[PDB]
Parts: C-alpha cells; structure tokens; sequence
C-alpha cells in the first residue's frame, strides 16, 4: 500500500503559492475576501476574482471560481524552474497519477502548468511561469488594520498519515513537527520546502479533503484586528476556533469559515526550519498544550468539517474514511483525555474537553 | 428593600487603589503575582506582601495577608481629601452599617482610614493618606513582557442588581454599561469614578462575593505573552476564559486564577466615560457578542465561583441566593439561548453555549 | 506679571473638548485629517469640516473653518455643567478679559458656549452643550491601521511660563511635569484636568502662538502606520520629529504637519494623574532624555515654528517676545549643553546637538 | 575582477555566527546579556557564547577576549559536510589563504574552513554544530525585547560591485540596491536563505564589519530596546533609529556595543526565496531609502566600522574608496536629498533632513 518513490527525479518545489476555491455565490465570496479580510485585487470578472496578499509579487494566491458545488480545485506549488514543469509530469505519470498539462495555463496569470490527481486524491499543480504583478509591501496606503501579508500553507485531511507523509518527503518535503501516541499511531504532521514550520500539512481524517488554506500577518494585533471585525460586521458566528497560541508551530493563530464553509486560517511568528538538520518535534496526542498552547479546547467541528475537493474533470472526489484512532475521539470523546502536565489528574480531562 | 439616601454628603471617591486579599499559603501566592505576574513588592514580611503595579506611586495595590480562609478583607478607594473619610465616616453611620475607623490605617502604606461593612455586605476601606514610594513608570530596565501596569477595578457578586446600582449612584459612581433583558431583569452593571468603564462592578449571582480585581496593560501583546508564559509554566489549567475582546467595556482581557482561586483579570484598551453625559450602553443578556465580542462561549465556572468576603472582624459574610433570573442558565444552561444577530435563527445558540 | 486669583469660583473643567483651526484651502487640508489621517467626518460644507475620532460622543474634535489666515480660532473646554459657562464668564470677566457668549453657539453642533481672550492672549472656548453622535468606539469595520482614537491635549506657545502656570493652577489645571533649570527658569510646563498627563501645556517662546493639537491612538504600533503611510504617500516631508518616546509624559510620540503647517502630535500611554498629590516631576533643561527618552536630538523647527492665534474679531493677536532664557539656546544653540548621564562628559554634548548633528 | 571559479560553490544556507574580539568581556557580557537578553551556551574566563531565542545550533555569536576589539570571523552555515570540502577547493582556487580545523575554531562548531576572502574578510565556512535546547516556548524567559534571531552581516568594502560580483557566484542573490544615475553603487544586499539579506555590502574604506543584525518578532520589541536603554541612562549607545527603512522595508535600531561594535535590530522584512523575485534598486537620493519617514542618517553610520582580523589575528589594511561617498552626494555640504524626485518641496540642499547640518 505504500507509494512507491520514482526513479523520475522530483520537481524542486519552492512553496505554496496559491489556492482554486470553487464557491457558490462570487459576490458573497468577493465580500469576504476582499471586503472583510482585504486581500488584493489581481484580475476579476463575473466567473473568477483572483486574489493577492500584501507582499505578494506573482499574480494571484488565491483564484474564486463560480461553480455548482463549493471544493478545492486546485492547490498549487511554485517550481524552481520550467524544466521542473516537465520533471513534476514525468513523476506523477510514473506514479501512475491522472495528470493534466496545459502550456498557457488553467487559470490567468500563470503560464505552462501541470494538474495532477494525486496519490491521497489531492488536485496539485505544479507551475513556473507567473505574470508579475506590483508588489504593495511598502503600500501602506493601502494597509489594512488586519492585512494579510502572505500565503502561508495549505492543511489537507488524510486517512494515513504515515503513507502520506512519506509520498510528500520522496517530493522534498520535510517534517518539522508531528502528533503521535505511545501506541504509534500518527495523528498529524507538518511539512515544509519553503523555510518555515510548513507549506503543507496532513491531518488524519477522512480525506481526500481539504482542511484549510493559512496566510500570515506581520503581527499578533492583525489577527486580533480581524477578530473584532468580524464582531463589529455582527459574523462573529464565524469565527471557528481561536485566537490562539499553537503548541505545533508556535504561531498565533485564528480560524474562520468563509460564505461556503471553507476555512482560512490567519497565522504569524513561527520559526525558521530551513537548515537540513532542523530538529524534529513530536508532541504526545493527549498534551492539551499541543493544539492551542494555552489549553483551549478544539471545538469538535475543527476535527471534522473540511472542504470537498475536485478530481481534474471538476466532480467531487469520493471519501476514505480513517480506520487509525481519531484525535477526536481520544482526547475529548466519551472515552478520551488530556493532560497540562503529563502524569498530573489535576488539570487533566476525562471524556470532556478542558476549560 | 431599597437602600435610602442619606442627608450626609457623598465622599468625592478618586478611584479605586487597592484590595486586601487574604491567602493561605503566603509563599505560593507570592510566586504567582511576583514570580509569574511580576508585580513589584513595595514591603514584605512573613505576614503580609504588598504589591504594586508599574506606574502607581501610592503604596501599593495589592495587600496579600496570611490567613486561614482564604477571602477579601478590603476593597480600597481613595478620597480627594483627608476630609472625604469624615464625609465617608457620617454617610455610612447614615446608613446604618457597621464602621471602624483608624488615624493610623489598617495595613502598612495607608494612614487614616475608615473601613465598613456595606449595605451589601461588603468590606470598603475609604482613605486619603497613603506613603508615596518610587514611581517605576520609566523603570524600563524591570519591565516584563507581561507588566501589569495600573489597577482597574473590581468587581461585585450581589444578589439584586438594581439595589445595589442605586446605593452606588448616591455614592458619586455613574453606570457606564449594563446588562438587561426584555422582562425587567438586571443581570450586571459597571459603575465608575476615574473616568473609565468603571472602578467597580456588579455581578448578578449569589453574594457577597468577590468577583475578581482586574489590572491594566499598556498593549494587548502583554496579555498574550501573559498566556504564552503560563503555557511554558505548564501552569494553562490556571487560564479561566480568554484572552478576548470584550463587548461590555470594549476591553481585551484575561482571567486566570491564583493559588487561592481568586480570579484576577487582566484588561486593557477601555474607553474615556468622564463627561458627566457620557452614554450609557445596555445590552440584552441573550446578546453572544456582550461579554466576548468574537462570540466565545463565557464557561460556567465564571459565572458560579467567586471569593468569600469578609465582616470587620475578619469572618465571612453569608451568602444571600440571588432569585432573579441567572445569567448562566438564560444563556448557557439546558433551557438557555443567545444570539449572534438580533433576530435572526442563524448563528443563535439553544441550550448549550456557541462554538460547539 | 501676577494674575491675580478671582473671587469668583472657578468653572469645574472636563478636558479638552476640541479645536477649531482656520485652514486656507479646505479641499487640501480635508485630505490631511480625512484621508491621510482617518479622522471621521461629523459634518460638512462648502466652508468648515468638523471631524471627530473613533471613540468620541460629542460632535467633534476639531473644526476646521476656511479663512484667510490660518490661526487656532479657538481652543475649547467642556465644562461639567451649563452651570460652569455662567461662571467661566464671571470668572473672565474679573480678570478683565474680553468675552462674547453666543446661547446657540459658535460653531455647529455646539449649543450655549462663551469664548474669552484669555490673560496669555488665548481664544478659549467654554462650553457644556453639545449634540451627541454615534460613538464609533467599536466600529471596527471602520478601524484605520493608523486609528486616531481621543483628542488628548492642547500645546501652547507663551513668552512667560510662570505667568501662565498660575493662571492655570487657579483655573483648576494641576501640573503634573516641568522643565526648569538651576536658575530659576521654567521653560515649559503640563497641566491636566481629566487625569491624564496634561489638557493643555505651555512650551516657552514668543507668543500666543499655538504649537500643537495632540490625538492619541490605541498602541504604538498605530503610530508607526502614520509614519509608514505617510512615506508610501511622498509626504515624509511632513513628519517634523520622532516617532519617539518623550521622557516628559512617558508617552510614545510623533509630530506631523497640516497644509497650513499646523502641528499635529500623535501620542499613547501616558499615565494616570488624577490623584490630588500625584506626583510633580521636574527635568532638567540639560538633559538629554527629558524631550525624547532616547536622546534623539530635537529638531530646531520644533522650537521656533508655531501657529498664530485669533482674537474674537478673528484678527491675529499680536506676539509678544520671550526674553526667559530659550530652550533651544540652552540645549542645541552655541552655547548650549546637554548630557545624557547627570555629571558626566562621556555622552554630553555641548554647542550642538545630539547623534552627530548641528543646527542647519 | 574576481574571477569564476571552476570549482562548485559550496552550498550556503545562511548566516550562522559571528566571533567579535571584545577587550573586556565582562563589560561585554553585560551589554549582549544583561542589556539585550541573549542565551548563555558557553562561557569562561576567555569567551561568552550567545544564541537567539528561536535559535537550535550552538550559537550566533562568540565574544573572545583579546587585545584589539575587531571582527574575527563572520560565519556561514553550509548544507552538508562535503560542502566544507567544496568551500575548501573554491577558495583555494580563488588564491586566498585558508585554514581548516577537523574540530572547529570554537567550541560547538566541528569541521570548519575559515579563509581570507577576496575582500579581506575573514569567512567561517561549516556544516557541524552541537544542539541546544531551542528555547522557542520559553516564554518564561521572554523578555519585552527579545532578540529571536540571527539575521544577516554588513560589509563595507571599497568596490561594490567587485563584491557584488564574486558573492553572486557563490550563489548570493541581489534583493536591493542603492545606485546613482552616473552609474554609481553605493550598497548591495544579498540572501541565501529566503529573506532580504545573510550579507550586504556598504560602499567605504574597508574592508570593515559595518553590524551584526539579530531580529525580533514585533516592532514593540524594538521599541522596548530603545526604552530599555533610556532607564539604564545608556541612551548615548542608541546610534540611529528606530525607523523603517527603505531598503528591506524591515523595522530597525542600530546600537553600539561597549568596544564600538554596531548591533542591528531588525524586523518584518519579506520573502526572497523565489528566483526571479524582483530586484529593487533605489536612487541615491531619495530620502526615504534608507529611512522611509526621511529622517536623517546620522554621519557616524557612514564613517564608523569595525576592524577586521587575518588568519593569525592580525588587523587587516584598510583600502581607500575612490567611487563617490553616500554621505557627501546625501547630507554633506554639496549634498542633496529628495522626498518626491524632481520636486524642490522637501528637498533638502547642503543638510540632512528635519532641519540639521552635520556636527
Ligand atoms: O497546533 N495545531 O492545531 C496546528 C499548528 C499549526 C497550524 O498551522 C495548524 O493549522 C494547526
Ligand atoms: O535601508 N538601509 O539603511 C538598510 C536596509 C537594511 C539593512 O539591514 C541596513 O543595515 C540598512
Ligand atoms: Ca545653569
Ligand atoms: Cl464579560
Ligand atoms: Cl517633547
Ligand atoms: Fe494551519
Ligand atoms: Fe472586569
Ligand atoms: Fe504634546
Ligand atoms: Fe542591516
């Protein structure tokens, strides 16, 4: 069952760089993203907005498209260059992966690029060619009170995270943190290519689906900025869980649904992970520090809500459900616990969440 | 029932200056408020530590005193002149309550002072005269990264609402915010003399109880980092609620509690109430956004503990049950509900609290 | 030059309530408070913009009122009671001052209000009536990363700080810091009534003149967004001094400049002074963290540029020169000398000014 | 010209270390721990060993006793051990002096190539580092100016772009730069890991160690410096700042150690990783490069840097610039700066912004 790694070499993959959300009413997306969360206009018309961060220079990181039923349709990593274009479609063909290359792109201001299903059932793309757009990092004209400054990662549920996260290292992909138990099971691991703590990220789950997409801020005021927006524009009903301090990551962090339920995280101030040797933290599933380092409780809806994501004909890709233990199920279910100091039934939870 | 309002003149009340907490283990307490909080000690002896925050200049704050009960021994005010604790003296022998009175103060820091138990059965001490000390507002090179800067308020778990809003209105305090419901009910108010949201407050429930004693930071990256602290001390079981933002007050805060379980809450970002006008905001109980403005569900521990409240002779107060309606059990409890908007099915919350 | 103490009680002061600024070009200096600075416009026309900040319920802040000559027209106080505007008008009146009282006021949204000539040559307004707007304290839809939240103080430029000092401790204001030197010279003072560093201050030099009307934000950070929107428009050249933290006031600090060269102070947590004996801090003249905590060198323009002031017929007042010793002469002028450690000669500075520069 | 080797470039993945002579390390000590808070993996009687909040190798900064306080090594990380091996073979056919130690040139660092490079620096090449608690969590020991980072080095070297040249081949990329319309660089800045800069060269007399730059999270931090130093009455070691710069668009301070070594403080510059992300290139000029809210750059940061040490510990010679000087074409008596190019409005003739001349 495991994913054999290529003879192929793979394609040197920089970083995340965008999302293709499919959504249902693009006015109500456009009021969202642009007017309560103020990202950058790149190009619109009346099928797509295609979006940008503050400090972003290539087109777009995230692209709405109008569709019939709200999914992930595309998440996309930049490539070194464009021979890694052709190395990502020599990889994924050896895989044995539906791939699709189109040379002018599948959305606007990318050139030649490849989308591919892959092994967990996730749309890639894999693209060099972008059209460069002004960067409004010293635009602070143009500054908002919770700008969001860059894309950061993408979270996708999986069943096994062990076999994925073996796939996503044979692509260079490297992990920095993960969640396990005594009984080594692995409930969620974090990678990167980039530099910081990830470019993606896999929660166990049922899956193919995607769990979020993340852009960072400058400061931890941004993100609570945000917050009290969403109190004043009265949608405090989506704000899902946080603001918080993750124990994973060290990033402050909050989590919001937009008008179709998918979910954006706002993060900042992790750590550098760049060097090959960057040493790999595990944290134990029953740590209550582990999630949200203040001892929060995960609203269960973060364990089990997550975006439907499409195959390259645009239909919903068919679920997997996990058989491993849920990290639901064993630290706030009937059955389940956590502690703040591990050995210590004071401040530890018994078939409940904390606080 | 009402509390009548005396022919003697108010004292003129500055503000709120600091409260006597009573603790059972004086090294423990000491280690949370100096090690974890970094309040800076004015005077300390095997009895008592007294505490004060980064930009006061009055003796101190805080009075942790060694006892066997844990409790509030005083809540502390201080008056314009040394002729307010006369005014105070002749108002509340007025009132009929019980008052003692000391030319040379009940602890160290605080000359003549007048303390009473109040028509709500509380401990307020009324004083001018108070020991300057080193003013440690520039004192940069000790500044924490969670410094606790100035004292707020405190805050009052009373039975009846509305009684106790009148009797502080005639004591000179101007309501800033409520909270209410569309059947006469009232389930909280802020009151204040300093010209923010409010030195004191009132909290529906059973009582007298200390609700909390709440301290300022300059920026809201403090009380994160306050947080951030008890997470590395592996002390997070101590977080009660927050950080948030709140709706009442427009404050970012934070509650935690002490060795003790007294609940001390961190605060910042209040707005100017001083204008005599200045407009008074109610909100509706069932209202999610009231206390946490993102909407956070408020835990049930909030809203049942709170601290025991001592008499002038050191015992504690009985507890009178409040029967108005309970903020709790409106909102959170089996047969409670809020909103998110006025109105409108989604986003509102039946028997249980928001966010699952 | 005693100002004597009137017989007649004094007006119970709130605060400082707002300005009321003669601008030149009303189409340019709207762009300045309103797009550049955030400032929320209560109302408008042809002639005056009245603005107001984030948390305010009263209908303005600050007025701004075309006319030939830019001049302060008038810097009001709100007063605890219709009550206190009877009796600042009694109070002026024994001091010998001109006074006009106006029952519908001077300005829009302003009802009963009297404004004098004060004994510094001042237009102060008083007034207690005002029409209520809604306070935008938790309109975070609207929240500017640069979000100018209360009005905090007025800065007054007047030859004789001592004159002036008493004046306003008979009125009720109460000095909370000074700058003085071993000679006997006051070269400014700050005074408060709302229980915040200071209402209102006199800086010694020529006057009246107006040096500064100061907003304050939330955080510091709020303060450093003016600066950087303010170099992503190309008017950095409008940034006077700082950003900085004062050692007077403890306050985290920046000073801009209007159209009409006006100076705008942008200013955070100061402390808390509404206690009766709360502490007076004198600075020394010579030291170097008294201005800026950090020792960063004032800028000249600081000391020597300020705006004119109208007296009731709306003509400029006359300036009066200062001959108190001035603090750029003593500090940063050929003369002059700082230090940074009282006693030392390794980080002092003597005929210039600090961090490597001189007087242009 | 410095030529291309054939030799492979080694692999850098950033900067790493510095090691600074300092004359009396207790007063040292005071400064980079007592003042600025950094981490103790080392000391004795002979050297202080520092590292950054977030930092896992064994350290960012080597305070050793000795006789003239200069720069002894400014180090860079490589990504494996053959890539020592491969610095080691590049620079040998660069002609420059070097020396490798199987165990290090201090403690915690293994096999390292230190050279004379062809700017007369001197340049620690390793891959081998002891591991440390990395004390990211530690918000017990958080202090309100943390310094969370090692960040970048700044070189003053007489011939930009000779410098320029020869970093690129070794595989540093240009981010910004500051030129005149003649023709003229007066700066560069360069990275290897993804932000701004690992190292940057300033036009002047070198060669000279310009600063050391540790980063923090927030500008709060920053500030929290500054204040920091206000109450220790040491505000005469504030050189310059804070501000936003230009450049990096990144939050800055610079401060003076107690043997005159300038520390950077940094924060909130932008990713770089990409490779064809976009250069900028700033007039000389414009007064809002360098400080973007046009304040002035006090003369001392132009004219004052560190001395530099050879392979046996020796002062390296300083060469003369003879391009033209960013202080005099700026804030000298025949110098000039704009707010808006072409517009005589904010424009300042003969003086630094704000209304000063040079003392
Ligand atoms: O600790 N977790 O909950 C984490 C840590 C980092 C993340 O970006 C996340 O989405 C979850
Ligand atoms: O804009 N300059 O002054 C700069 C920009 C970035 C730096 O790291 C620096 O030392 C100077
Ligand atoms: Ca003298
Ligand atoms: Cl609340
Ligand atoms: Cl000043
Ligand atoms: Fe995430
Ligand atoms: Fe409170
Ligand atoms: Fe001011
Ligand atoms: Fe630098």
């Amino acid at each position: 069952n495991e994913i054999p790694k290529p003879v192929a070499p793979a394609p040197d993959i920089l970083r995340c760089a965008y999302a293709e959300l499919v959504v249902t009413d693009l006015a109500k997306s456009r009021n969202f993203y642009v007017d309560v969360l103020g990202l950058h206009v790149s190009y619109e018309d009346e099928n797509q907005i295609y979006l940008r961060s503050f400090e972003e220079f290539i087109h777009h990181n995230l692209v709405l498209t109008k569709g019939p039923v709200a999914a992930l349709k595309a998440m996309a990593f930049r490539v070194r260059t464009p021979e890694d274009v052709d190395k990502a479609e020599a990889y994924y063909q050896e895989l044995g992966c539906r791939t699709e290359r189109r040379k002018d792109g599948f959305v606007k201001g990318i050139g030649d690029a490849l989308r591919v299903e892959d092994p967990l059932g996730f749309p890639y793309e894999f693209f060099f060619e972008t059209t460069h757009v002004e960067r409004l990092h010293m635009r602070y004209d143009l500054y908002s009170a919770g700008e969001l400054v860059r894309l950061d990662h993408f979270n996708q549920v999986t069943p096994d995270v062990p076999r994925g996260r073996k796939y996503l290292e044979d692509l260079g992909f490297r992990v920095t943190e993960d969640i396990q138990d005594d009984e080594g099971t692995t409930y969620a691991a974090w990678m990167h290519r980039k530099g910081t703590v990830h470019d993606t990220a896999l929660t166990g789950g049922n899956g193919p689906r995607l769990h979020h997409v993340a852009f960072s801020t400058h400061e931890k005021h941004n993100i609570i900025q945000i917050c009290d927006k969403m109190g004043a524009l009265r949608i405090s009903d989506r704000i899902e869980r946080g603001p918080g301090r993750h124990g994973v990551s060290n990033a402050f962090y909050l989590y919001i649904l937009d008008p179709d339920n998918h979910r954006i995280e706002i993060y900042t101030q992790d750590y550098y992970t760049g060097d090959p040797d960057n040493p790999t933290i595990t944290w134990n599933v029953h740590d209550n520090q582990r999630r949200d380092w203040w001892g929060n409780p995960v609203v269960p809806s973060w364990y089990t809500e997550a975006s439907k994501v499409l195959d390259l004909d645009g239909n919903v890709q068919e679920i997997i459900e996990r058989t491993d233990d849920s990290e639901l199920e064993v630290t706030i279910g009937a059955d389940g616990f956590s502690f703040t100091r591990a050995g210590d039934e004071d401040g530890s939870y018994h078939g409940q969440a904390s606080k």
